[PDB]
């Protein structure tokens, strides 16, 4: 029993963040295989960033200007590129502590663990997810820029993020493995809004469940609703509309506790219409949407 | 920018963690140089488990009967001991990833990262502190025991719990490495209640000073208290009482926000008699006590 935020185990990624230095800037690069991933801003003075051309600023570069540290031994430099927003360094020498590994995009409402490292040295690891206006809500001083979101299956690790940005909000924006920023940003110090963060109904819907299992249950109520009564709620209330796909998804949180998605739904709909009434759920006086469904089978039926 | 709930990186401690099993009763162990250090009621059947003689059960145990399982190879056990509630089994070879380490008795209110592990297999890891009543407030389900507690300092990695037992509240107890119990609990399936879980008064007060770093001022009032009119309030509201020592010890936070400790004391006090009226803080809508002033001034300042 009890209920956790909890991050995947970092040892694996510990083992594959690197310092990258081009001239006087420094930041964390993910090294897997021979090809150091990192922010392709490592390029600029904090000057160039308020208009960077980066094709321009590569042109001035070359693989000795790139300084990659692993542990306190530098790794030689012998090819770059860029793809979209991350530069790959070719190092001679492969990744001993190379994991099993994918890159994968994921998508909106998707949780996964950060190590926050400061010159290739990791200081901490939490648990995020990308939030429907694709920012995440992370802990990132300077220094923190290609610092890594990952999820493990097993024995692989898929990473799904690499930090770049924080808004003038100071919400965070950062491209999946292959360079390409989650939403609208680029890695410019521009004015850059984000849209409505609005809660991951599916994710909270799941942390309900988790609540029931763990035997916070003074919120169930004695009604059911559809998907499109709840989505007029939802719409609202700044909640994601729920999709079958979610409903599908819940299936098996529902089967375990034998409370309908619909009915929980409508557990939702009346915490949306009443508010907490000082009570708490989990020890939270808010509703958490940073579990997935998986993560709350995952927790709740103790996966390795 | 960001404030996190955030673990130490769990790599270090990954590398220590093994499967013990005694007869049918499967949990972890902790593989620190040639021994391993596990639960002392691995040796018992949860019929056992009632009302164990420790002693007399380990008079029916050889070093053969206690499997030690690192990844999938089997180490040899060519001794063991009981140390109050934990089990020493010597092993024929030092943990090759053994990190630099001690083991250190932590005080109510400190904070550790806890690695849980299933079959000596990590599953997750996540922040605690331990509570007032000496009990945490985990997520461990059954497998669990031998899970530990951990601050790192640079390199050294200080092991301060180690999993034992739920409570019939589902709340968490556990040992220091020396097998000594946090507060008055004891390895025996019996009624064992918690005393009062209080708030950690100078953690909410770290937290609060996290909050104005991050541009959180809502809640920054204009009055001040004393030590004493604070902790007439702190009672009334099952907060601990705030001393000297917590004064001393949230100096830095007072410094860098220019936000004298008693002010912040009034601040929170005001919260306590008004409450949030909906409003969030780092987006919670109850006080965080789970940052001691340490966490707030690593996380803020960037510490690897
Ligand atoms: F040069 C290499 C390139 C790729 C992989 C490896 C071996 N990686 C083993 C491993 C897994 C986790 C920690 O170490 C070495
Ligand atoms: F047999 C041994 C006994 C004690 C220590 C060691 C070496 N430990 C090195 C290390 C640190 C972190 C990961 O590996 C080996």
């Amino acid at each position: 029993s009890g209920f956790r935020k909890m991050a995947f185990p970092s040892g694996k990624v510990e083992g594959c963040m690197v310092q990258v230095t081009c001239g006087t800037t420094t930041l964390n690069g993910l090294w897997l295989d021979d090809v150091v991933y990192c922010p392709r801003h490592v390029i600029c003075t904090s000057e160039d960033m308020l208009n960077p051309n980066y094709e321009d600023l590569l042109i001035r570069k070359s693989n000795h200007n790139f300084l990659v540290q692993a542990g306190n031994v530098q790794l030689r430099v012998i090819g770059h590129s860029m793809q979209n927003c991350v530069l790959k360094l070719k190092v001679d020498t492969a990744n001993p502590k190379t994991p099993k590994y994918k890159f994968v995009r994921i998508q909106p409402g998707q949780t996964f663990s950060v190590l926050a490292c400061y010159n290739g040295s990791p200081s901490g690891v939490y648990q995020c997810a990308m939030r429907p206006n694709f920012t995440i809500k992370g802990s990132f001083l300077n220094g923190s820029c290609g610092s890594v979101g990952f999820n493990i299956d097993y024995d692989c690790v898929s990473f799904c993020y690499m930090h770049h940005m924080e808004l003038p909000t100071g919400v965070h924006a950062g491209t999946d493995l292959e360079g390409n920023f989650y939403g609208p940003f680029v890695d410019r110090q521009t004015a850059q809004a984000a849209g409505t963060d609005t809660t991951i109904t599916v994710n909270v819907l799941a942390w309900l469940y988790a609540a029931v299992i763990n035997g916070d249950r003074w919120f169930l109520n004695r009604f059911t609703t559809t998907l499109n009564d709840f989505n007029l709620v939802a719409m609202k209330y700044n909640y994601e509309p729920l999709t079958q796909d979610h409903v599908d998804i819940l299936g098996p949180l529902s089967a375990q506790t034998g409370i309908a998605v619909l009915d929980m739904c409508a557990s939702l709909k009346e915490l949306l219409q009443n508010g907490m009434n000082g009570r708490t759920i989990l020890g939270s006086a808010l509703l958490e949407d940073e579990f997935t469904p998986f993560d709350v089978v995952r927790q709740c039926s103790g996966v390795t």
